[PDB]
């Protein structure tokens, strides 16, 4: 007639679909874990080597479309180790339950061993943050923690004295509210707002669609609208998978982790259809400084008019809004604007393709991605870390909506890749998973490669060894009138992988890349976790946030040096393509 | 006539003796670092692979008697990575300056990239926590940060917008208050309080001295007092180096990370001289439940009467107090109490020595320490990690005041060892440094082994590979009516070390341990960082917090099993030694 | 071509409808206020005597259906004084912008006069909490503060260095996003969920509708449903105005601030239609312990299944849900259940009416309310303070949807009444406003009576002088086996009102109450603020949370004493009415 509180907690977690708990065992968590596996319960424990990797995996699990993740941290140091993963979830508004273990109740406030008040730890970023006051309410609080993490789209934190889960209660003294879980269906936009948008788009001479992840699942519709009104497409760094990598009108993304086309288009555009985005560089980089009209679509009222004055605001689902717009807007037969953009994009793709298809020489980022493109499954999942890998992956990977690409986009914590792969593979065990990592970030997390090995969750780690914290050093050449402290010694990551039970590869030449990738993938299909140590050059990826190509903006000397350093001799400034179509730059005089 | 704000900051840090900054480069920290090395400034940057290791090294640097440490974390993820190191410093009351990099001022509050309010992050544990409001006051705030960290004995945190250090100011618009640094000299205790202590000690039939780190530097005096009044000595887990490892009257420490003698003595004692300690298990483990009188010595008023009712309270330096007491107290010629304790200690040392000196078989903790004892320098420094290593090191290392032993004693974060070695070697470059680590903790920090290699700071890493998070699993056998999730796969750490430019060794047999240690030390003296992968058994160290040896407390079956499992056939319960001297247990009936 | 930042802020506030700022002038707020009134701006300043009254008025302004309120607090003490008002808004989820003045930027971090970090002050309860980093972004942050307070339904806090508002900017460097303000229209519920509800209601033998403020604006529909299926109605303490005070099937509210009928009905009910409520006593008072089925309607997913296991969960507007249910459910011709409830309600109304209509004697709460009922406008607004006034007002006021009743229901801060009247009168200048206050709460706020006088915002303060903190003392008789410290001396509040420029009245006899109220109202219509000092008895209002009337639950002695003390000789326990209709209590045996 009674049940162990720990088993009740597992039953509740199971009811909310939270069937995986990431973490490291602890005395302050013994009771909870001791209950795992009872009465046919299916909540599994995935042991990591560093609690931050567990927290990040639990979060990335949801990012990749998986179930609500749960992460545990032992009282004190275990709990504090969850921070980078929780801050990432908070900034990305991703649901995740964090359980902080604690000393038994009798020890609280006694200044005992590893005994402290952990309530302040995550109060600032959490949507729910409580210290269980007595054993009997633990089930209710775990249930609410799940409900709140999901409803508030954020981090739900519970501090749990270690002695509570051992307590027993009547089976009728607990319940799950998972059965009452309800979510709102996509909301249609106000016709009045769609019409105002249509009018502006019809009258615009240089329209451009800036699509954020709010357009996820509606890329075809966005591409259709783009072609109907001849409006080029700009995407955000988080939304590339939404488009066919080779879409004729895709200009890429603006600023640093972007493409040349996008950065030029935005400064020449008249009307922007800001769809489902909260682009953070908007104000500080003056992204929309030359735009005449601004139309925004978003399901969140707090975002309407946030990044720029909105001439038209549309509250509602991006899909529905795009569909309504597509159907009501006037078709455009030809546009000098569209034609110039297509050619500018084509020019950029020539540049990118020639870099990717070199046949011999010292290995660069480009050829590694080329190889990934020639060997990856069409529905491959990419877990991207922070640094040059982010910048290059969205330029050189050839994705489509069949893929998934995720990173730590806003908080931007390094080391998100390996955890990303764990959450992905846990969700899709038969799906090919890639972790694209810089050596600096890999260095903050490679001990967890063994986790994939131990749990038979085969992933392919691609490590870019340039022996520098490049993303910073590269920028140091600009912002810094010096440099200093951005390089380190190279280590044999392939050998480290072997020591961990993984399969390691080392490659440093372009002419060996295709074979190495072939062998790495074959190994992954043999059930092995792989680490490809790519010893690349220190060539800095082309900095499209500072395009030194237009002779009316930079000196010939500057242009020559820029072309030379970035192998961009054939890149043509957008103004040339505009003028060829009889148009004039609206800001370059 | 002007100076770069960044150079001013370095000059101020240099004036406070803070000549080393630990961290990882960042765009949000570029300005500050760019200034390092100018105008003959000698503030060096030590690059780590994970910011938590940098934060911990900066803290351990002071713990080991070094200069004020400085740690940097890039805005957001870099800063949050400092947490485990800062919480350790906070709980241990260790001075440390933490600089959090941040987006440029113009980006603050704009919800820009990696832009957030970091003030809440460490407000709870810091003694100083401010966000620089404008460039010109950065020097003043760094100066105050140093002054406050030192005066308040804690964490001083500054959030610094990345664009401030580039600003220039008049040389007369900044100054360091380091020249005004003043500290109080040891304060003599009130004679009235010393006399009350003396009277109690003179009249006590079973005195015992419980010495905490407040007695650091006065071990000889404590040993002299112990012999004068025939009072055995109990130490805290943090204070072993204060005594000669083989002192005839040293009973060790109480509770889990302790010895058998100490745990028995405390339950049989009448009067306790609690000198310079804030022992955290006092109340929750009922350490002093059978004590009749309690005398406390401490320089901190907040501690007087905290762990137990104090019959006599002495405010002042432990050295001075011990000296005053020693001189005024009556000499004791013989004591049945003393005699029984000495024999109980001798019995324990027989047990410990026989474990350490085995000649053949599967390697255990014991023989690794035996080897360390036979090959280490007499002034060696030991950086101890958290787990079975802590428990075993204080039982098997043969230290004296010439040594230094430090860990993460209260917050108890794993992974403190490697950082400890960095701070130690940075402070004493020609001194032998040992990092004693469990494989679980090593797994949270081994990527930083390369840091010692890269910076030519040779250390000896001793890794205990039992393929479990033993300290927890061991206790799981008691507290848990099950277990689960406490084991992992073994990895070749020696091979990982080689891949990092370090020298690796692997040992699994007792008969090879002496030679392996010899070769490891010789390598360390050759300037190499070493990793000794000790493949040990899963034998649980004897649990002295639950001594099942007295037939009046446990069944014969229990005693037999306990002796069998812990190879303690020859250990004799303290009550036998007491009775042999004509005394009776005061609680065992 | 340029504009003062302060004027820009006022223009933005005006665009969001925030035309009133409550507070007290300050050096740290001088710049902002100095700009009020410029270029035809219409943002007015309402000066209070205590900043907490200003914060509460700004909040109550929205509670009463007014515009977004703004409250200001001078750096340090002025800002901290806002706390009770902000916590009330936070717990009630009411939008409000709070501006904290601060020392000029140059003084920040200098430990200057009244200079401190106010970011921690309200971080825990705010939905937006930032310190303006530079003058130029102040406009953008005020605009976002308004947008966020509204979108997040909570407290938006901005700390503003006093020197920023003086700075000038280009008119094109600021904009308001108020034009993009959009809100979701009522969402229809899932038909599947409505049908499950209907089925349960059709099959229920004892249905009951528990309506919270989510049903606001749909009382007629709720009353119609109640009559159609013969389900009595229970309301929450915040939702009385939604029903006609004399609705035949209104049982009142459960627990302490409730009626006898409601408290009995809930323990005898089978199926509950929990509509638009988040009743806080649910679990701790076991409100639904005897209920068989539970159906919940709410627009917030986080609330579904929170207060009790939900057999049916309906996500969507309460109006739409009630309408769908009303139309699909089966009509019920007669019900023994309904009949018994109506008679129990009628019995309660006989009791209440006889108390209210006494003709002579010492004045009690009852006759004051009787008088208010006979003289108040039909659309009067009632601002209720915390204490016996809350308990009694919902029992003795005769409200309808034409009225508005508001208090501090969850955080429950005393002193909310006067601020409530200010916000109400500011919103509806020609509407009759009543402040019902206990003397204890009046004592925390009467200096602000002058505010109504000074700003010609005539209100009627009704003060219940029982010279005790009754709501507590009353309960002290139960929970406390003593009492102590709950009484104080009586003061002449009428005389205090006169000293403040208000009109004071004093009444202590039932036979004078009608005339006094008549004269008080006539004075209010003469444009004067009135204070009616009601010297009442210390008679404790009947405690319906402990009904000692059923002989099968209490001894005859207890019942006699209960009837005697609360003049309830004629109250009949519900079980009698149930049995008379051939039904049996489901829990009283
Ligand atoms: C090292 C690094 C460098 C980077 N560099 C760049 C860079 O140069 N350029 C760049 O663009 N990014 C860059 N990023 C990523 C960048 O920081 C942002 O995270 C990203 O651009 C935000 O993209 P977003 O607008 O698509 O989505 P979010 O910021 O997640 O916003 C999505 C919006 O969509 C709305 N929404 C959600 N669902 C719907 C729906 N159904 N209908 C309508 N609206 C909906 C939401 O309410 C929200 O407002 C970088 C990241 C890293 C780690
Ligand atoms: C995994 C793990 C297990 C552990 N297990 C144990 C265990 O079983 N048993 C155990 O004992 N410890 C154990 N520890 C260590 C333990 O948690 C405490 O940190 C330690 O015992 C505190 O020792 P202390 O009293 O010497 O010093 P502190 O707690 O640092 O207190 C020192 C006191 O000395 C005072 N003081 C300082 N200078 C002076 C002066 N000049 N004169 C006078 N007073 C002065 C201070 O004000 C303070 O009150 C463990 C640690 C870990 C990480
Ligand atoms: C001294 C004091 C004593 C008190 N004593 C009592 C007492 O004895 N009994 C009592 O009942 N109260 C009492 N109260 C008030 C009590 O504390 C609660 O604040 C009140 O009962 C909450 O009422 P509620 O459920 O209507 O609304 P709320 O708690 O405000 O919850 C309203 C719910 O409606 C939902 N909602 C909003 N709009 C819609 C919509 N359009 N459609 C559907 N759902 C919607 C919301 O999401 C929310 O879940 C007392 C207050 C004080 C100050
Ligand atoms: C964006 C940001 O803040 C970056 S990008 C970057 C370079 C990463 O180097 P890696 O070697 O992994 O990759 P590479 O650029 O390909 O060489 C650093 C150090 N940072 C700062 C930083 C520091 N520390 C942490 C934990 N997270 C971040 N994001
Ligand atoms: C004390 C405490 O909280 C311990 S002791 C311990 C076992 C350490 O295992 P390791 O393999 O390093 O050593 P071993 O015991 O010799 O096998 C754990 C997991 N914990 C919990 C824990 C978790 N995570 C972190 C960051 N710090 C701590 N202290
Ligand atoms: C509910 C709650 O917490 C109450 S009800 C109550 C009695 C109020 O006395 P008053 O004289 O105003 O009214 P009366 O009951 O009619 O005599 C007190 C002191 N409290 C505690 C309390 C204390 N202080 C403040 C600021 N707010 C509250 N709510
Ligand atoms: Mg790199
Ligand atoms: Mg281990
Ligand atoms: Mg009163």
């Amino acid at each position: 007639n009674k049940i162990n509180i720990g088993l009740a907690v597992m039953k509740i977690l199971e009811s909310w679909g939270a069937d995986t708990i990431y973490g490291i065992p602890s005395g302050t968590l013994s009771s909870l874990m001791d209950a795992m596996g009872e009465e046919e319960n299916n909540v599994k424990f995935l042991q990591v080597k560093h609690e931050e990797v567990g927290a990040m995996a639990a979060v990335m699990q949801s990012k990749f479309g998986g179930n609500l993740g749960v992460t545990v941290g032992s009282g004190g140091p275990g709990a504090s180790h969850l921070i980078n993963g929780l801050y990432d979830a908070a900034m990305d508004n991703i649901p995740v339950v964090a359980i902080l273990g604690s000393r038994p109740q009798r020890e609280l406030n006694m200044d005992a061993f590893q005994e402290l008040n952990q309530n302040p730890m995550y109060d600032h970023i959490a949507v729910y943050n409580r210290r269980v006051a007595y054993a009997e309410q633990l089930p209710k609080l775990v249930d609410e923690a799940a409900r709140m993490a999901i409803a508030k789209r954020g981090v739900a934190v519970l501090e749990v004295p270690g002695d509570f889960a051992k307590v027993e209660i009547d089976n009728d003294q607990w319940y799950s509210s998972a059965n009452s879980l309800r979510k709102y269906a996509p909301i249609a936009p106000a016709a009045q707002d769609i019409d105002a948008a249509v009018e502006l788009l019809n009258n615009s001479k240089r329209p451009v669609i800036y699509a954020g992840i709010g357009t996820m699942g509606h890329g075809p519709a966005v591409q259709e609208l783009a072609r109907k009104i001849k409006a080029p497409v700009i995407t955000t760094g988080k939304n590339f998978e939404t488009f066919e990598w080779d879409f004729e009108a895709l200009t890429g993304s603006t600023y640093r982790v972007g493409w040349k086309p996008a950065n030029e288009t935005i400064l020449e555009a008249d009307t922007v259809l800001f769809a489902g985005s909260n682009f953070p560089f908007s104000e500080v980089e003056g992204t929309f400084r030359n735009v005449d009209n601004f139309i925004q679509i978003d399901i969140d009222p707090a975002m309407l008019g946030k990044r720029h004055h909105a001439d038209v605001a549309i509250l509602g689902d991006a899909a529905l809004a795009i569909d309504e717009i597509l159907n009501k807007v006037d078709a455009v037969e030809e546009s000098a604007w569209w034609t110039a953009n297509l050619k500018n994009i084509a020019n950029w793709r020539e540049y990118i393709n020639m870099l990717e298809t070199k046949e011999e020489g010292d290995l660069q980022f480009y050829q590694v991605y080329n190889a990934i493109n020639n060997h990856a499954d069409e529905d491959a999942i990419y877990s991207i870390d922070v640094g040059n890998s982010t910048q290059t992956s969205i330029r050189h990977l050839h994705m489509t909506p069949k893929n998934m690409w995720r990173t730590s986009p806003l908080f931007a914590t390094m080391g998100i890749a390996i955890p990303g792969g764990l959450g992905a593979k846990n969700t899709y065990p038969d799906r090919q998973v890639w972790n694209i990592i810089g050596d600096g970030a890999f260095s903050m997390t490679y001990p967890d490669v063994v986790t994939n090995v131990r749990y038979n969750m085969p992933v392919i780690n691609v490590v870019f060894s340039n022996t520098e914290y490049a993303f910073i050093k590269n920028k140091y050449e600009d912002t810094n009138k010096n440099l200093f402290g951005v390089d380190f010694t190279d280590v044999d990551y392939a050998k480290i992988a072997e020591a961990q039970g993984a399969k390691g590869f080392t490659v440093s030449r372009i002419e060996d890349m295709d074979r190495v990738m072939a062998e790495a993938v074959a190994a992954n299909k043999a059930g092995h976790t792989v680490v490809i140590d790519c010893k690349i050059t220190q060539d800095r990826p082309i900095p499209v946030e500072t395009l030194k190509l237009d002779s009316k903006l930079y000196s010939e000397d500057e242009i020559k040096a820029y072309k030379e350093r970035y192998e961009a001799a054939n890149l043509v400034p957008f103004r040339e393509y505009l003028e060829a179509e009889g148009l004039e730059s609206k800001y370059i005089k």
